[PDB]
């Protein structure tokens, strides 16, 4: 029919937006927890001693990102922000379950 | 120093592997968001009365992969995976904040 083909061409589209968004989740978050148990030395690196005492040595190179005031500072921003996302859909995720 | 190049190289190789992976789920995650809205209207479809109706009619085409037997069943089992491994991530990121 005319009409039960608008029906599936409706629900093909959304599909279509939906579905690689999905897989896009499921494959990033697989890989982010294969190594977050790295995060708390690079939070904890950060604002140091150790790390202020190396970056105001003075290397012949420009010195590396993680010895900058910033760099550090913006990746436990974006973890704080990461975490309450996370908290705030696992609740919704299992109401839908 | 020979030793203080050891301890920014082995942070920075920390950070390398770790960052990608933290900037690649914030992306997904967030993508995911804006159109998770549609996620029960597939849910309700499979399995549905309109869904095995349309399934099983004489389509002169191959019929749209919705209408299949299994894909929005997987589709289904993927979101419900996601929902569990993201309710056991959120108190894990709390306790890092
Ligand atoms: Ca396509
Ligand atoms: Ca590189
Ligand atoms: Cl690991
Ligand atoms: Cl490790
Ligand atoms: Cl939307
Ligand atoms: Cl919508």
């Amino acid at each position: 029919m005319k009409q039960d083909q608008l029906i599936v061409e409706k629900m093909e589209q959304t599909y279509e937006a939906f579905s690689p968004k999905l897989a896009n989740l499921i494959e990033a978050l697989d890989a982010f927890k294969e190594h977050y148990e790295e995060y708390a030395t690079l939070r904890n690196f950060y604002s140091s001693d150790e790390w202020f005492r190396l970056a105001n040595q003075p290397w012949d190179d420009i010195p590396s990102g993680v010895l900058s005031e910033d760099l550090l500072f913006d990746m436990i921003g974006d973890h704080n922000q990461l975490a309450a996302d996370i908290a705030d859909l696992a609740p919704i995720m299992a109401k839908h379950m």
